[PDB]
């Protein structure tokens, strides 16, 4: 293949959207503080959220590293910042469920999901993919517990 918008144009939009809103790397000490490093690649994402009730009030992502990691976290935490715990647990319940079923999203909203899965498989990109993946699922947990 010469040109394919499979991942290139996808993360292109992911980082460009992140540039239209130039905010990244922050720390909110309140309720949940979960950071995830990739000491091989240099990525470091400190996910500091504030869930004040049964929702998500805010989230600060101190994400450093490469193009995908700091961007994906910012994108998924933006959706989380505007969600609840039920909706977050559901999003991750289906997020993991996709891997058992085949390929499907209840909302069809696979913008980051298809980007994160793209790098998920390359030996060098898998640890940056699992980085954002495991860090987000670890923040508020997933499904109804995960464990
Ligand atoms: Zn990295």
């Amino acid at each position: 293949m010469s040109f394919n918008a499979n991942l290139d144009t996808l993360y292109r939009q992911v980082i460009m959207d992140h540039y239209k809103n130039p905010r990244n790397k922050g720390v909110l000490n309140d309720s949940i503080v979960v950071d995830m490093n990739n000491p091989t690649c240099g990525d470091r994402i400190r996910l500091t959220m504030k869930l004040d009730g049964d929702i998500v009030e805010d989230a600060k992502f101190e994400g450093e590293g490469c193009s995908i990691s700091m961007a994906s976290a910012s994108m998924m935490t933006q959706a989380i910042k505007g969600k609840d715990i039920e909706t977050a647990l559901s999003m991750s319940k289906i997020f993991s469920d996709m891997m058992q079923g085949k390929e499907y999203d209840d909302s069809i909203d696979l913008g980051d999901i298809e980007a994160l899965q793209g790098v998920s498989k390359f030996p060098a990109r898998i640890k940056c993919a699992t980085l954002s993946w495991k860090a987000l699922e670890k923040g508020v947990a997933k499904e109804e517990g995960g464990n």
